[PDB]
């Protein structure tokens, strides 16, 4: 209560708040959750944080309905420190095209707009950097990386930058593709970040620390050599080559969780060895509230400060007491437990099939539509399990096919990828081309592209499959299945338009660490997060 400095965090009770509070306590502070305006008073609050995720209107409505507008404004007028995160920062603007009818606190008189997806994938999911400038603040370092996950942003141009300057605002800029946007803002006692510091490893913790301590450390004296190596060259739109570490979560004979301190320690190890993200593949008469996978996330979230994804089990379920819990709420539970993204599998295929059946339209009942409308496309990833099928010509199937470089058994020069469901035990008559385009239309923000035929092989990724999917959709595509050695990552990043690469057994077996891969990619002129 007064034995350590207390930090007040406004909680609209939606999304992952585990990481932020764990980050604050890790820094030696006591967290005080404010769910109601009654939970805090101006004079007794010295450090306030406004975190937010998901749909703009969804967040701001929740915020002002609970009665936080006046309290927030009064706190700001007192001159005391406030920090906004993600939607917390966008809540400072006039509003957002994302939610046409929503109004913001309007400290910055323009609205957030969506990134241009004709030249790059949207949402932006990855590690971007702050453009070098004389007016940076709170230790933001151009040579370090921060994690961004959003579709909308305060996109800048010459006029807006000048107006902000004359307005007395200090801006930390970033660029994704050809678009320049606001990475962070600072004016008097207001500080806000578009990226998630609690998801940005050590670099992120530093930013939270500098804010809590009200300090703007000078950036390290990097050698011209180090700068040229750590600087953003705007390859891959300005995002580093994202390396994901994946692990399975099973229930053994005795009922314990295995690959509950095993899945937890391995995720910690992955994190410590440089993983940019940790994905848990959940393959498990237990009540939803007591699902052991949820404890794994919660425990992992105490020290792993990078995004966490969980696949498997995120669907409509009937609890032990017969309660009907829809996908959306099951997801909310994993999110509040430490998860940042949820991977949909089998349902994705059903949803896509229905989509085409309805004449290429969604009816809003799929887990993809519900979770994404609440948390944003960035919170939903589609796990696809496809396998190559050869045909003599586009005429042998209704699905989209492409001319392959590797002829089939009978000399077939064309093929399509047939999707499966239920852990790849059952195939459907839907190509990966159609599955991904439908899911994207339904609101998915990213594709986790597995490949049955390469899975477990350790001989590299199916390169034509990656290109086939990149031709189909505009959302980020993750290369999965086949990774064995660092060179496989190099090949995907240089020979294909893959937006990220996932590795499983190679990291689990200790053959290579994420750092080994990063060191190798780094040695080959690729940009990678190093923290
Ligand atoms: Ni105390």
């Amino acid at each position: 209560g007064s034995h350590m400095p207390v930090v007040h965090v406004i909680d609209v009770e939606s999304g992952n708040l585990q990481s932020l509070t764990n980050a604050i306590e890790h820094l030696g502070y006591e967290v005080q959750l404010v769910k109601s305006p009654k939970d805090f008073n101006i004079s007794g609050t010295s450090r306030l944080i406004l975190p937010g995720v998901g749909n703009y209107g969804h967040f701001v409505d929740n915020l002002f309905n609970r009665g936080f507008e006046k309290p927030i404004r009064e706190y700001i007028e007192s001159g005391k420190p406030i920090m906004g995160i993600c939607v917390g920062l966008q809540a400072l603007f006039a509003g957002s095209v994302e939610s046409p009818k929503s109004t913001g606190l309007n400290y910055i008189d323009f609205k957030l707009s969506r990134f241009d997806d004709s030249e790059k994938p949207v949402p932006e999911i990855g590690w971007n950097s702050c453009i070098p400038s004389e007016n940076l603040f709170f230790g933001l370092d151009p040579y370090k990386r921060y994690y961004f996950v959003h579709s909308f942003a305060a996109i800048l141009n010459s006029e807006k930058k000048k107006n902000l300057e004359n307005d007395g605002w200090k801006i930390a800029k970033a660029k994704y593709g050809s678009e320049e946007f606001i990475a962070a803002v600072n004016k008097n006692n207001i500080f806000a970040t578009q990226f998630h510091p609690e998801k940005s490893g050590k670099a992120g913790l530093n930013v939270i620390e500098n804010f809590l301590k009200q300090q703007s450390p000078p950036i390290p004296n990097y050698s011209a050599e180090e700068k040229e190596l750590l600087m953003n060259d705007y390859s891959n739109y300005g995002l580093t080559r994202r390396i994901i570490a994946c692990l399975d979560v099973r229930t053994n004979d005795q009922g314990d969780l295995v690959v509950l301190g095993k899945p937890v320690q391995l995720a910690q190890k992955y994190y410590q060895q440089g993983a940019d993200e940790v994905t848990f593949l959940n393959i498990t008469d237990c009540p939803l509230k007591d699902t052991p996978m949820l404890e794994v996330l919660k425990q992992a979230a105490k020290t792993v400060f990078v995004p966490l994804t969980v696949g498997g089990g995120i669907k409509d379920i009937v609890d032990v007491d017969g309660t009907k819990i829809p996908a959306l709420e099951v997801a909310s539970l994993y999110f509040r437990s430490g998860a940042d993204k949820v991977s949909i599998g089998t349902d994705a295929v059903y949803a896509a099939e229905k989509y085409y059946e309805l004449g290429n339209r969604g009816d809003g009942t799929s887990p993809i539509e519900t979770i994404s409308k609440a948390y944003g496309a960035q919170a939903v990833v589609i796990s696809v399990d496809p396998k190559r099928v050869y045909v003599n010509s586009q005429a042998d199937t209704k699905n989209k096919v492409f001319e392959t470089e590797y002829p089939g058994p009978n000399g077939e020069k064309y093929c399509w990828y047939q999707c499966t469901i239920k852990g790849g035990r059952e195939s459907r008559d839907l190509g990966v081309w159609e599955l991904t385009r439908a899911c994207e239309a339904l609101g998915a923000g990213e594709i986790l592209l597995n490949c049955i035929d390469k899975d477990g092989s350790n001989s590299g990724y199916d390169l034509e499959l990656i290109e086939h999917v990149k031709d189909a959709v505009k959302i980020p595509v993750i290369a999965s299945s086949g990774a064995g050695v660092p060179e496989h990552f190099e090949e995907a990043f240089l020979k294909t338009r893959a937006d990220a690469c996932l590795g499983a057994g190679m990291f689990h077996r200790g053959e290579f660490t994420v750092n080994d891969v990063k060191e190798y990619l780094l040695e080959h002129g690729l940009k990678v997060r190093m923290d």
